[PDB]
């Protein structure tokens, strides 16, 4: 019976043929993903999955995503959870997923002297979830990967979460940061960039209870700010909430505001997601939604078709959670993209629901 490894490799194959990544690139970030696994790649499917873990409904420790351009493939990136094989205690699980990172960096030449000014706050030893590390690796022509590294702002308690990113924030030279992010109701993740870079570059996610299309136009705080109006017709796209007293109120819609560089004191970057799972009846539907937004944004379908066909043989219609987020991804000086989050679903495929 499969591996977990052979799965998530397989699947990782066939999208890199969706990114048009050469035979070659993508026997590197094959293997980097198996080595991102531990010894949890050759671990049974029939056995429960190593970890409880946060990263995806049914706890596989791999998410994969796809950023549309207009004119070209999409942008592929693999999101792991490289502590997975630790199981469900979190210093450990945070431990070895900072080994395998350290491992990464070393083979490709990135400092992490960023990453260690920041253990301490992240990695306290009694952590509380609801994860401690995740690695994503933007999955680039020449098989040497954007590394990205996400971290828990409630590791030394959600009361603590705002205090935690304002601290990593002060720590990374971004001191005027903070305080320019809008009002939310938490602080799920900050993800740290890996590279080389003079100034550090950080993106901070925000939750935001009970969102409507119109707030989704003004949560921006980048410099220039993105349509309004834009904004408003994705939202009300991928939450099924045309036309005034819709808002997602379930799972709620995440705002991200990436930093890179310290000079402006504003953010580059505003994504917003929407977790299209919970408000549909079936992946069919969530289908729907992200061939509107791709069509609306004028990149091409057929791809995202493919990429679907990548992950999983079922019908749509027979499960809910395929696609788990739409993204509008907005940055300074470059072109919007459209991003579906795609699920592994190595362990389970929750069933579809009657009404949404
Ligand atoms: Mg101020």
């Amino acid at each position: 019976e499969a591996l977990l490894g052979d799965l998530a490799t397989g699947q990782l194959t066939r999208l890199c043929e969706v990114a048009g990544l050469t035979e070659a690139d993508t026997a590197a970030y094959t293997g980097v993903l198996i080595e991102s696994l531990g010894t949890s790649a050759g671990r049974p499917l029939s056995l429960p999955p190593p970890s409880r873990t946060f990263l995806s409904d049914d706890h596989t420790p791999v998410e994969f995503s796809l950023a549309f351009l207009p004119g070209r493939a999409p942008h592929l990136r693999v999101l792991v959870e490289p502590g997975c094989s630790s199981g469900d205690d979190l210093a450990e699980n945070g431990r070895a997923g900072l080994r395998a990172v350290h491992t990464m960096a070393d083979r490709w030449g990135f400092s992490t002297e960023q990453l260690d000014r920041l253990e301490d706050l992240f990695f306290p030893s009694s952590p509380e979830g609801p994860l401690a590390l995740w690695c994503a690796l933007e999955l680039r022509s020449g098989g040497v990967p954007g590394v990205k590294v996400y971290l828990n702002p409630a590791a030394n308690g959600a009361d603590r979460a705002a205090e935690t990113v304002r601290e990593a924030l002060a720590r990374l030279g971004h001191l005027q940061a903070f305080d320019a992010l809008p009002r939310a109701d938490g602080f799920p993740f900050l993800a740290l960039d890996l590279g080389d870079w003079d100034a550090p570059r950080v993106k901070i996610y925000l939750k935001h209870l009970g969102m409507s299309a119109a707030d989704a136009g003004s949560l921006p705080r980048m410099s220039p700010a993105p349509s309004r109006e834009q904004l408003e017709e994705f939202f009300r796209t991928a939450g099924d909430l045309p036309a005034d007293t819709g808002r997602l109120a379930g799972r709620p819609a995440l705002t991200c505001h990436s930093f890179t560089e310290t000079a402006t004191g504003r953010p580059s970057g505003y994504t917003l997601h929407v977790p299209v799972r919970d408000y549909v009846r079936h992946d069919g539907e969530a289908r729907d939604r992200a061939v509107a937004v791709l069509r609306e944004h004028d990149m091409d379908s057929a791809a995202l078709d493919r990429a679907l066909a990548a992950v999983s043989p079922r019908p749509l219609s027979d499960g809910v959670g395929l696609i788990a987020y739409l993204a509008l991804v907005h940055q300074r000086g470059r072109p919007t993209r459209v991003t579906v989050y795609v699920s592994s679903e190595a362990y389970e495929v929750r069933p579809p629901r009657e009404t949404v």
